[PDB]
């Protein structure tokens, strides 16, 4: 039994194995930069976090881990080297927490799609009754703790390719959704180490699912699936305000029809390499199906975060910051609401942004967080109705409450709160 110091403990990743270990009744307690809902969530449990850093968060942990962004000026860590205190890297530890689980292994790694993926694997798996440890770097409400579950079946787990280490891992199954690497930081930016590090982790797992148009890494699936080309490929989808419907061909075949409650072209994909997945192994695609249809998805992949009935709003969360992820998210809008009026309010993340949001019907952007005036400027010259607004608080006030109207609040930093304050604000004026 072990005392364990988080230093970050309030980020997804760190969190899901913090409460793992608090799962297996060690003493755990952490630290982070600011506060976060996991922050809020682990104290919920009775868990010590400590914000901010500081040398003074020790209570003579046996063990000390480290997010790769804690730097070694960091307070906590320099007490704990100069303490002696063993020190360790989150992906490092989480393997070898893996090789002490000794457990079948279900991992989904890409560049895009990789946590929602992950969440349909791990509802699968839940819907069959196969109770496994599951660890998401997002949360889901059927998850007892969000980002993660305890379960005595397999273990369903997300790898970042950002860290080359994901390569040293060596599931039983892998679904890589893609691979574009865009970031080579950690790969001495070299692309050959990146498809390297592809290569390697596909040798040590029994079966890889791969995205059969990946230029990069579609060669190394056992099993692919794609729109045009692959094992399994889609026939037809049909998108709509309560569901999507696709019919998926197995090598040619019509095989199945797949329905989905959660939407997007995008979505559809990530259930086909589920069910590529699945299939492989022999299990009957009903059940699979029937939970496929049931997913609810992850939250700020695109979750609707409130919708009144009455007046027909939505309030929509959603973690996209590139100009292709916000021209999909907004064909995806269109998809499920195609007459109400699309609001998005974008904070920039720490040109082609204008050309993507030219679809919504109004656009408020924030400053970046963590230059927003520009994409203002952009939106402006395409001609169309934008609003620049650079404090964060002043988001949710500025906005018009309108009838028939979705409001998409877009963005991986904090707009998550204004979103929120701007549901409060909705119910509190009912």
């Amino acid at each position: 039994h072990m005392k364990i110091h988080f230093v970050g403990i309030g980020g997804i990743g760190m969190s899901a194995v913090a409460l793992h270990e608090f799962s297996n009744g060690n003493d755990v307690y952490g630290s982070n930069i600011e506060e976060t809902e996991r922050t809020a969530y682990l104290r919920k449990l009775g868990i010590p976090i400590f914000v901010p850093h500081s040398a003074d968060n020790w209570y003579d942990p046996d063990l000390v881990i480290k997010t790769p962004a804690v730097r070694d000026d960091n307070p906590e860590i320099v007490r704990a080297r100069m303490e002696r205190v063993p020190i360790e890297n989150r992906l490092h530890y989480f393997r070898d927490t893996l090789k002490r689980e000794k457990k079948e292994e279900f991992a989904v790694t890409g560049t895009d799609g990789k946590t929602t993926t992950t969440a349909m694997v791990a509802h699968v798996l839940k819907h069959l009754r196969k109770s496994p440890t599951v660890f998401l770097g997002g949360i889901m409400d059927s998850l007892e703790h969000g980002n993660y579950e305890k379960g005595n079946g397999p273990v369903v787990y997300e790898l970042d390719e950002s860290e080359e280490f994901f390569s040293e891992f060596s599931p039983n199954y892998l679904i890589i959704t893609n691979a574009r690497g865009d970031h080579l930081e950690n790969y001495g930016n070299s692309l050959t180490r990146y498809r390297s590090a592809f290569e390697k982790i596909s040798r040590n797992t029994d079966l890889v699912v791969t995205f059969a148009e990946d230029e990069l890494t579609s060669h190394l699936g056992d099993v692919t699936f794609g729109v045009k080309k692959g094992t399994y490929t889609l026939e037809m989808r049909s998108a709509s305000r309560a569901e999507q419907k696709a019919m998926v061909e197995k090598n040619g075949k019509r095989y199945l029809e797949l329905k989905l409650k959660v939407p997007g072209f995008h979505n559809v994909l990530n259930a086909l390499a589920v069910i590529a997945l699945f299939d492989s192994l022999g299990y009957d695609l009903a059940p699979v199906l029937e939970a496929l249809e049931e997913f609810r998805g992850v939250h700020r992949r695109f979750s609707i975060a409130f919708h009144d009935p009455e007046t027909n709003i939505y309030v929509i969360d959603d973690y996209a910051h590139t100009p292709d992820e916000i021209r999909n998210l907004l064909q995806t809008a269109k998809e499920v609401f195609e007459n109400e009026k699309i609001v998005v309010i974008f904070q920039p993340h720490r040109g082609n942004f204008a050309k993507a949001l030219q679809l919504a019907d109004e656009v408020v952007v924030t400053e970046v967080y963590d230059s927003g005036k520009m994409i203002w400027d952009s939106l402006k010259s395409l001609g169309k109705e934008a609003y620049f607004v650079e404090k964060l608080p002043e988001l949710e006030k500025v906005i018009s409450v309108s009838e028939n109207t979705v409001f998409l609040f877009v963005g991986a930093g904090d707009i998550i709160y204004s979103s929120r304050r701007f549901v409060e604000r909705y119910q509190s004026s009912k």
